[PDB]
């Protein structure tokens, strides 16, 4: 029987929060956060990669468009297939698109596989958060309410599940008998709770959180 709430940032596994800024690259900041966990949890090192470096590098091959938007999975399959990823140190966010300036020499941190759930199953998707660690997904923000959020655990009635931006779930909870996801932006402290927002759990899928989860693994 799984944990009632977890809190990935509790075991030093979630890195500071970071602003995409007017470019949109969620995607990509949804997918170094998933791996960042891994890593921590293999080497016992935090340290942020590099989103920039899939802006620049996973882009026609692997479905994506840097700036104008891009999938977890396929970020994911791009640093399977580069053999690493550079660590955000050597790779800063930009926030525009640029040439891919990848360089091995300051891989922080590479890619055995990664896994994808079911589309609607909160249930698996709570499972996965606690035995895995933190997942990448997509969710509904194209609402007022979703930007102006501030605290508490966020209900959208007009949310839909059609996913158009990417968010890390570090943990899951409840509060005053409202259950929620733990969700980690990327729009800087600022935004919502320390840069975290508390999303419905168990409300059918609210703002399709579970629609598109995934989470990569770094292997022995
Ligand atoms: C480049 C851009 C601008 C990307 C983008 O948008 N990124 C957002 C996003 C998309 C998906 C996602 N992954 N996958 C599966 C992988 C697909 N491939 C990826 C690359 O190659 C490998 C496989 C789907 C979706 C979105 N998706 C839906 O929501 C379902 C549809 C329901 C209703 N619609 C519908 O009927 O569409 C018609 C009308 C026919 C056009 C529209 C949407 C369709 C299927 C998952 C996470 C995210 C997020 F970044 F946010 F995290």
């Amino acid at each position: 029987i799984l944990p009632d709430s977890v809190d990935w940032r509790e075991k030093g596994c979630v890195t500071e929060v970071k602003y995409q800024g007017s470019c949109g690259a969620s995607w990509a900041f949804s997918a170094v956060g998933a791996l960042e966990a891994q890593l921590k949890l293999k080497t016992g090192k935090l340290v942020s990669l590099s989103a920039q470096n899939l802006v620049d590098c996973s882009t026609e091959k692997y479905g994506n468009k840097g700036c104008n938007g891009g999938f977890m999975t396929t970020a994911f399959q791009y640093i399977i297939d580069n053999k690493g990823i550079d660590s955000d140190a050597s790779y800063p966010y930009k926030a525009m698109d640029q040439k891919c300036q990848y360089d091995s020499k300051y891989r922080a941190a590479t890619c055995s596989k990664y896994t994808e759930l079911p589309y609607g199953r909160e249930d698996v998707l709570k499972e996965a958060v606690a035995n895995k660690g933190p997942v990448s997904v997509g969710v509904d923000a194209r609402h007022p309410s979703f930007f102006l959020y501030r605290s508490g655990v966020y209900y959208e009635p007009s949310c839909t599940q059609n996913v158009n931006h990417g968010v890390l779930v570090v943990g899951y909870g409840d509060l005053n008998g409202k259950e929620y996801w733990l969700v980690k932006n990327s729009w800087g402290h600022n935004f919502g709770e320390e840069g975290y927002i508390r999303m419905a759990r168990n409300k059918g899928n609210h703002c399709g959180i579970a629609s598109f989860p995934s989470y990569p693994e770094i292997l022995q």
